[PDB]
């Protein structure tokens, strides 16, 4: 045949691209040459195409694949079609269970390497020599949607990461924030159940905002914690890229003398802490439904490789007791003012997969897969965590042998005595299938714990009680660590966590369940429930204005490591800016803006109000990537418009609004000569006001405005005007 | 630990030994130089275990393989050892649901070889020049049983052979009758529900001795063809490798020009024809229900390699209608004495597999997996079987990715469109998953028909009628095959299949489902009926006595090659002999034994009443291999008991019965010397008979009389005597 | 066409008779009027078949039950025979995976009744008053063999029964002989491993003589009291009538009070014990292989109801 | 059969029909219905061949397919009236 273009436009450089410039592709067919040990090892599994016959599964070469076997051309279909049969029974089959929580998420493949030998404090042989590397596989992910549902809502994230290590597999299953919602794993179903679509009609979808949610919180004070995080712009991301990731529970490290130390885990981005505002997050569930899928993906596809480094928070054994709050409350947070974090070793991740179900669908990772150097401790959050993960997946990938799916088998060596099971894919040639055995001289053979290639053996942990259903008395506080995240707040984040709580409890049909939750809140801070309380036109009572606040985190008033913007880490590096064109740009400005973009490598949209191309003043042709509809302000980081005929565009309503919108959500906008007549469309003052760049032409000066205020992410200092523009 | 013997006698030499002499083992241990393309090509999913370490399956060390994890040594288990939990819920989730016919089946590995070149009638590629070797996975096995039933029950066998050709699986799935019981595939599940155990109480196991079995057939008169298959001594085999093989149904070759015949497939057995005879059967599936499977194996580790040759019925397509049957009609047979079959190439079994469930249970087999240069035919059996197979895989194997099972795959390329399904291992490249398409510019793609590598198209046979449910005239026909089947048997098989059918109806409780099957054999044959009837106290009624027998077909009366024994084939080799010995055995006799049994490649077992070991007269000490008791005279072909001290076991009690048992089965027996003292322990003349071979030591002629009776298999010539014998 | 005998000899009476004077049926067309509360409760699934139409599972009476859909009576059939696509979908899919171990059994129903009251110590309802009866379900069987194996082979019994009592299901599992043969649950993979069918040929069925057992007893001599059990005529019972049942694991008794007393578990049969020797078992698992089961049926169909202590 | 488990899909309560349903169908995953018919086969004489067929008719009869004509031969291809 031949249906490709003759000029081979229909593939992809296989170079580093700018999002949008070319089609995405899998990874291997993208960047042939970005390997490592895990994704060389896959080799053996990928399959090509180009040059190959079209065949049945059993080998059989097809001659027509556009219609069935009938009798006759107008006739009946027969049953001896084994070839349409085996592909619609393919077909038929296709689909395997979602997962249970956190069904919806987005992977890429990388590496990971220390900064430094760790044997000090702990054996494990990935973090023994800053020269070994570690292939990793990591998937990002919300938690309550299903595999359908849209990225950007409002929920907490959660940040997997599998290791390859030579000892085994190491999984580090986290969240995006410091703590969880409950304390012991019996409550999981309750609260999961509680905030997934109820069930006599499965609505909602991917929203906390509903009446058994809310019923849940107001009824156990334990979860509050969490939800200050949850309503906070935390539950927003801009992207997988830029929020932090946690472990929560507090593990151990074994050192090879066996000494133990305690642990939390710690990812902090290196591109910085930024998140969407609410009435964007929300809008772009509708307009790009795959923003954070496909922002990774092109972000990889640039070379803007997301970056992170480990961290650790450690205390010492004897420690144990010394903050007042529990180590083992996966409710607490360990502040880092008491306990800094020690930065330990770097992840970057810059491959693709080739396809999305076989290796990030079919993905396993679990919390209880650790490695000789590691430990558990009796956190009853984790301690349930150890049974769930195995048992799941017996269903979810259809039996005991998931280990043999390729992206799930480990780099190193494995053998032991379990056999069979369903899709078996190793053929044992052991005449031997327990132990102890004489036939095989016993082997495989146990192996010694040591301090390295040693065999795992668990802490010696005292342990004295009796067997009871108990809660600790030490986990019965509730309302400080809320009270600390509130304190450390910066003033806009303070009105975003009071916009949260106000929009979400508005969704709540029972009255009732608003006021209760109310409640909860004057127990935290005063003026945190008042300002909820009137959003919520609900008054407080005598009794709970004389609430008394609750202490101080072993002396803390505040921590600025728990708010995003408190302290500024913002990079611009794989920012996106979106180009307004009209009919006849003037060439001085563009080249200006395109030269100043890519030294600081930020990426451009040329946009119009039509696709296809334009001509500059100066005859050069400008391809247009989108529509001003097709590509809203939502997408961007922040808007420019150039001069030229001005005319051309100063009339189209799209053209306006896409300034009002990126206006409203707090974007830096810049506007050269003429253009700086749509100043009448966003209201801005004569003199001028931060936030707006404007000149005569695109200089130097002008460039390095915008570049500046996108350093800070959004303008906070607007806020305030936002209120009175209707968009 | 290191708990092998240090003289290593834990593990038998990688060479050809015979049956008993070491302990059977994995094939690519015990013959590691025997290879072909599959087997190689099997070789990346092989695993050995000799000096590594015992690990979990993500590759975690194991220090202590003995002992849960407790809170103190006598305390409780905890939930964190996940070590223990992999361990159980693999165990847990072994196994798989079996076959839901031919559950029972013993596999292996072999080749398949052409004579000469079949161009000139069929473009299938594997038959196409004599050069071209194509490697084969062969199971056999039973019907009605479950995989945990016995071997030697009576029963139609199954013979599948799945050809891995250069052009696509072929799947030649037959059986060991010509026929089978019905008529259109719709009835399937209605005759296996009759012949599977009973729905209230799940009896019985392996046998059609039960009433809904024999209610269906005196209902049915077209399963009566099959029937007396089943009832003769074909269906008690004595080895899978001596009984024939057959496709049944009439096929269509297909050659280059677009020229079709028609094709009925048959596998010939070159080391003859040979069966058991009923109560050396039934008494075998308890002494040893695995004698079928383990004969198999023995026979390829000794060398003794099964082979069959494959044979072509031809039918020109203008032949269609010349014969008294339908050619489309699974009942009836196609003579020999009128089509010959033409010997067309040969296959060779010479490897046993790795692992039972990995290469045996998990194989799958369908004969809708044809090639181009074949195709199918109007046979309503052969119509519903297309249906059905795909289908049973989906739950049997857990869904559609069942040829990326090791040993199910094509060792030829597999390019396609599908994608995803449970257990996907291949991880596809292509940027499209569906065609026509340009952005992979049409690849993979169809491939035209051609003589050669070309793509797969129907034969465009010409269909004209009415969409109806209804039954061809012509195959309305029910007893002439049973009756030629009836007059082409010896005397003696007549007996047995009287014998196999009083046997089988003594069984039925109801009595009037015994009288209608009697009525149904009168239709077919009065002597036949007359002996049944009066096995069961039954007298034929006068009308009965004088109903007209079925025509002759196409004018025979006869057909020898319907007799398992008319025509003898025997061969000696790789039949196994009992020699009986005593404290003090004539060293003369056993070399004279031993050397002529080794010229003509025939085992020897020797036994004693004890295990370990006895001297011979002139100080040589024998092995023992098993006592009287455990190896009991059904599991040998023939019985030798030598000169020396006969005092030693002339009193003992297994030793005679061993004679008893051996003599009323059929087999020949030699007594050397003062063993001929045992003659009045089988009531013997002392002129003596055919059958008993007697001289005053074991020399010359001794064992070549011996050598002629066992070539001829039985003893057919004793059946008069053995009704008295107490056996 | 195809019916029944004008004597009506195709059927059972439904009264006690004896071991093969007729043929056997389903309980509940053999004693229409022996009842408990379980079997009470399963009438609202138990179907029926005298008198109604053959149908599809949606419902439609078929008209021709014995042909395919074809386009002429030799032509070709169908892929729109929904009929016949049902028919044999349902077929290809009637097995489910077989028990890991005990996969051989047979069961019965009955009832439990207690001779006083035990609340001194234990507060468990089913044993609190000699009046109150529990409906039980048991289930024999082998261990090492499958489904499709013989009941008379050398092995351990299992003898489980489920107690539906008025809070809460219980399960005593319990098995032939008043231990078992290893200390760790961690060992059953390797245990159960070496008794079966060894793994590169799946020899030999329902045996332990075999080369791996015999290693593993060798190398573990915690495993030789039960091996003891084993090689003696316990392990080839008469019937499951004449055999002794235990549960093995010391359990505890819970009062009212909150006081605690140890137990062991053991069911007496009341038909006494008693085997078969090994040549007369071994020998009836190729005449019979379904002998334990068939007996087992046949005795509740005689009115030899099973009775233990 | 994957999507909800096996064959016996039409005994979950949804599924149902309100009207009667018979045959000789046994087994599989979750099987719900406890049959007491002593044959699972047709044709039978011990259950006297209940459940039966039920011949076509104007109302209550079995099912039959209108008896189209059929010509033509066996072919993998487009008819010329739908392009
Ligand atoms: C500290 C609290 C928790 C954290 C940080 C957490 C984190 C995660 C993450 C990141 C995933 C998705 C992994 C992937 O992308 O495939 C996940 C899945 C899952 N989690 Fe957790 N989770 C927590 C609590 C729990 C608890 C308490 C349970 C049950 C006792 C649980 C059960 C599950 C299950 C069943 C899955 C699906 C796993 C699969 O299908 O592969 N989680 N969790
Ligand atoms: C000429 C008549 C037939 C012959 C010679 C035959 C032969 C065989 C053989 C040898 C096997 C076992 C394959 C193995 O070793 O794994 C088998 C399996 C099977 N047969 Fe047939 N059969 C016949 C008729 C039918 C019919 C009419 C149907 C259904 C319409 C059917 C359905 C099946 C199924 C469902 C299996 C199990 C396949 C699997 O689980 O992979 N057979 N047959
Ligand atoms: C005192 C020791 C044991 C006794 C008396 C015992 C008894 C039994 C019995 C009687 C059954 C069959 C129940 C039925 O009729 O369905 C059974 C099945 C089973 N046993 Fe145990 N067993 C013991 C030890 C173990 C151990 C240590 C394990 C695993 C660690 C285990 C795992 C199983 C499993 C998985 C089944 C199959 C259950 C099913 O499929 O429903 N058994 N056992």
């Amino acid at each position: 045949d031949s249906l490709a273009p003759e000029d081979g436009s229909h593939r992809p450089a296989a170079e580093p691209t700018p999002p949008g410039a070319q089609p995405t592709a899998p990874g291997s067919l993208k960047a042939p040459d970005t390997r490592n040990e895990k994704l060389n090892s896959l080799e053996d599994v990928r399959k090509g195409s180009e040059n190959y016959a079209l065949t049945t599964n059993q080998g059989v070469r097809i001659a027509d694949d556009q219609n069935s076997l009938r009798a006759g051309s107008r006739g009946p279909t027969l049953l001896e079609d084994f070839i349409l049969r085996e592909k619609i029974t393919h077909f038929d089959h296709e689909r395997i269970p979602e997962r249970i929580v956190h069904a919806r998420g987005s992977a890429a493949h990388g590496y990971f390497q220390p900064y430094k030998s760790l044997s000090d404090i702990t054996k494990a042989d990935f973090l023994s020599d800053p020269n070994k590397i570690t292939p990793v596989f990591v998937r990002f992910s919300t938690v309550q949607g299903g595999a359908g549902s849209a990225d950007t809502v409002r929920d907490i994230r959660g940040f997997a990461t599998k290791f390859y290590t030579e000892e085994g597999i190491f999984d580090l299953v986290g969240h995006n924030t410091p703590i969880f919602f409950i304390q012991d794993a019996h409550k999981f179903p309750d609260f999961v159940h509680a905030v997934k679509p109820e069930p006599h009609w499965a609505i909602p979808q991917g929203q906390s905002a509903h009446d058994t949610f809310w019923d849940y919180v107001s009824l156990q004070p334990e979860t509050l914690h969490n939800v200050m995080w949850a309503m906070s712009d935390r539950g927003i991301p801009r992207s997988y890229r830029t929020m932090e990731g946690f472990g929560i529970h507090t593990f151990r490290l074994i050192n090879a003398e066996g000494k133990a130390t305690f642990v939390r885990f710690h990812w902090k981005p290196l591109a910085g802490k930024a998140s969407l505002v609410w009435d964007e997050a929300q809008k772009l569930t509708g307009r790009d439904p795959d923003f954070h899928r496909r922002e990774l993906w092109e972000a990889i596809e640039a070379g803007d490789f997301p970056e992170y480094e480990l961290g650790f928070q450690l205390i010492p054994e004897e420690d144990e007791f010394k903050f007042d709050f529990d180590l083992l409350d996966p409710t607490k947070l360990i502040p880092e003012e008491l306990v800094p974090v020690q930065r330990v070793g770097k992840m970057v991740l810059n491959r693709n997969p080739d396809n999305f179900f076989a290796e990030n669908e079919q993905a396993a990772f679990h919390p209880g897969h650790i490695v000789p150097g590691l430990d558990f401790t009796n956190d009853p959050l984790l301690q349930g965590r150890l049974f769930s993960y195995t048992d799941t997946q017996i269903s979810r990938l259809g039996g005991p042998n998931f280990h043999e799916i390729p992206i799930n088998r480990p780099t190193c060596p494995y053998h032991n005595f379990q056999r069979d099971g369903m899709h078996r894919m190793g053929i044992d040639t052991n005449p031997a299938n327990y132990e102890p055995n004489s036939i095989n001289d016993n082997w495989p053979r146990e192996t010694p714990p040591g301090p390295k290639r040693g065999g795992f053996e668990s802490y010696q942990e005292r342990v004295e009680g009796n067997k009871v259903r108990e809660r600790s008395p030490s986990f019965g506080e509730y309302y400080s660590h809320p009270r600390l995240f509130w304190l450390s707040q910066t003033p806009f984040e303070q009105r975003h966590i009071v916009d949260g709580f106000s929009f979400e409890l508005s969704k709540v049909v029972r009255p009732y369940i608003r006021e209760r939750v109310v409640d909860q809140l004057a127990h935290i801070d005063l003026t945190l429930a008042q300002a909820v309380a009137k959003n919520l036109g609900i008054e407080l009572t005598d009794d709970q204005l004389n609430i008394t606040p609750p202490p101080d985190v072993n002396g803390l008033k505040k921590d600025p490591s728990l708010s995003l913007y408190a302290i500024p880490d913002g990079d611009v590096k794989g920012r996106v800016v979106a180009i307004l064109l009209n009919d006849e740009v003037r060439s001085a400005d563009l080249l200006a803006i395109l030269k100043a973009l890519k030294a600081k490598g930020v990426h451009a949209k040329l946009l119009y109000s039509r696709m296809g191309e334009v001509t500059a003043d100066d005859g050069t042709v400008l391809p247009i990537a989108a529509t001003f509809a097709g590509a809203p302000s939502l997408t961007v980081d922040a808007v420019i418009v150039p001069c030229g005929n001005i005319a051309d565009i100063a009339d189209n309503g799209d053209a306006n609004y896409y300034l009002m919108e990126a206006y409203k959500h707090l974007k830096p906008i810049a506007l050269a000569g003429d253009a700086r007549k749509f100043k009448a469309t966003i209201k801005i003052a004569d003199q001028g006001e931060e936030g707006i760049v404007e000149a005569d032409s695109a200089d130097g000066s002008f460039m390095d405005e915008l570049l500046t205020l996108m350093a800070a992410h959004r303008v906070w200092s607007r806020i305030p005007k936002i209120d009175k523009i209707p968009a």
